[PDB]
């Protein structure tokens, strides 16, 4: 409903998302995050002005375009000390980009520590004029967007470093405990017309399975990626994950609920909590009394495949590839670890590293966290889940790029032929070999970490810096750009 030319003033204020007031982060002067849009290949000019007085929740930003590729704008990616110093506050900033060869559900969200929790984060959609799915649905527009988010009443620097979810909201309403008069959101659908639902999950922990009584899910997308269509009764859908799915509203015309279950917190739908509703034009405006059948036909990410039916780079074999990497999970001193080491943010966000001459990444600070890529080439990467990250399955997310999923969480099989590829995976648990392939086309730092926030913000992160030489040619800065870190530098402790 805004975009892709807009101002995004952030600033402080109360909300009350499941009937609870707590001071949160607004954007526009409004709670959740408003809706960006726009058009395949557009160029977005997003003029984040931060205005934040709040220092708890940190008065300083910075934005990450969840899913954009950012050829040629490393610079406006997001995570702050990797791809730029944070905004200060009173000033503005501007990302200018393109999405050249992209369309489909992403989403935007604060990128520095865990700010976007406190609720900078909503939802992106980049229509694709000639969608190869458009035929598939009447209805694509600002109601069919679903988000799902975790809330907290208190602040993520207030509550438990690894707090448990007070509600689930639903495209921002949901209800909690001590809360379950409030209300909840509707998504209203004509029976005889076919939707195409875009959600995208907001969360900064919690995965959530997801379905809606009485209805199967078309699924045609996953994270901007096109599918062949794969219908099921219900998908688990991890933090920062999106996935389209076509719904025929042809069930008799009544309210039923749309479920969201979190893997932690509350984990069931009494009183109408996790819980949103479906309902058809001409329903009454009342609660939904349907009830939840078993999922016999479950999301299984290694049954998805994309509608090209495009190969993982390389060759159908172990190794088959450039480089191949392995990132050994741990923690320790209340700090996750990568093949030992803990991401650390620097000082000297890792761009600006190299663009004022870090060569290797013996030179990238933080060290141990810096994996330099060969220019051009296929990359394979292993993810073994461990008890010793505990927190398990973890999602991670791979900036700058798509993967092909050779291997998924909970089968034992390698797909090199036509796996699904996504940008963010759950590593799954204790025994799965999540095992990621992409190409190094896109010269630049990009962050591979844990989407639960709460984790990343405890060192689970590594930087992948890709094409080293090539980065400060291929993504010149603007001036702003290069005035964000003297800015921020010069801040009081306080005012950061
Ligand atoms: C800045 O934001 C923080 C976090 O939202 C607010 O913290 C509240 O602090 C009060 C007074 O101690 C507690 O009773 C609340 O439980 C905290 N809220 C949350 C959501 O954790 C703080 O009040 C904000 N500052 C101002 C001036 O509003
Ligand atoms: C997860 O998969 C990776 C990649 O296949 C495994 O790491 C390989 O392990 C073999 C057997 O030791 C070595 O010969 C290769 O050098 C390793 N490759 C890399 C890139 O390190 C890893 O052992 C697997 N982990 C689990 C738990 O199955
Ligand atoms: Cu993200
Ligand atoms: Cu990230």
């Amino acid at each position: 409903a805004i975009g892709p030319v807009a101002d995004l003033t952030i600033s402080n204020g109360a909300v009350s998302p499941d009937g609870f007031s707590r001071q949160a982060i607004l954007v526009n002067d409004v709670f959740p995050s408003p809706l960006i849009t726009g058009n395949k290949g557009d160029r977005f000019q997003l003029n984040v002005i931060d205005n934040m007085t709040n220092h708890t929740m940190l008065k300083s930003t910075s934005i990450h375009w969840h899913g954009f590729f950012q050829h040629g704008t490393n610079w406006a990616d997001g995570p702050a000390f990797v791809n730029q110093c944070p905004i200060s506050t009173g000033h503005a900033f501007l990302y200018d980009f393109q999405v050249p060869d992209q369309a489909g559900t992403f989403w935007y969200h604060s990128h520095l520590s865990t700010q976007y929790c406190d609720g900078l984060r909503g939802p992106i959609v980049v229509y694709d004029p000639n969608d190869p799915h458009a035929s598939l649905y009447d209805v694509d527009d600002d109601s069919t967007v679903i988000t799902l988010a975790d809330w907290y009443h208190l602040a993520a620097k207030v509550g438990a470093p690894v707090p448990t979810a007070d509600a689930t909201l639903i495209n921002g309403l949901g209800r909690s405990a001590a809360t379950l008069a409030a209300d909840l959101a509707v998504i209203t659908v004509t029976k005889g017309k076919r939707y195409r639902f875009r959600l995208v999950s907001l969360s900064c922990d919690p995965n959530y399975t997801f379905s809606i009584d009485g209805h199967s899910l078309t699924v045609i997308e996953a994270d901007s990626v096109n599918l062949k269509p794969h219908t099921v009764d219900s998908l688990q859908i991890f933090a920062a994950q999106r996935y389209s799915f076509v719904l025929n509203a042809d069930q008799d015309v009544d309210n039923y609920w749309i479920r969201a279950l979190p893997n932690s917190g509350t984990q069931n739908f009494a009183g109408g909590t996790n819980s949103a509703i479906l309902r058809y034009d001409g329903a009454a405006p009342v609660e939904p009394t349907t009830s939840q059948t078993p999922s016999t036909n479950p999301l299984v990410e290694s049954a998805l495949t994309t509608l090209k039916g495009t190969a993982a780079p390389g060759s159908p074999t172990p190794g088959g590839v450039d480089l191949a990497l392995n990132m050994a999970f741990g923690f320790a001193g209340g700090n996750f670890t990568i093949n030992g080491a803990s991401f650390t943010p620097p000082t000297v966000p890792v761009l600006l590293q190299i663009l004022s001459g870090a060569q290797s990444a013996a030179d990238l600070l933080p060290a141990g966290s810096v994996y330099s890529l060969p220019a051009n080439a296929d990359i394979e990467i292993s993810l073994p889940a461990t008890a010793a990250a505990p927190g398990f399955p973890h999602p991670f997310h791979l900036h700058g790029h798509v993967f092909a999923v050779v291997r998924s969480a909970g089968s034992s099989t390698y797909n090199y032929a036509n796996p699904v590829y996504r940008d963010v995976v759950s590593t799954g648990a204790p025994g799965d070999n999540v095992t990621i392939r992409f190409r190094t086309d896109n010269p630049g730092p990009w962050f591979l970490h844990c989407h639960i926030d709460f984790h990343l913000e405890a060192g689970f992160a590594v930087v992948m810096a890709e094409d080293i030489p090539d980065v400060a040619a291929t993504n010149p800065v603007p001036q702003a750009w290069s005035d964000l870190c003297p800015t921020y530098d010069a801040l009081s402790p306080d005012d950061q």
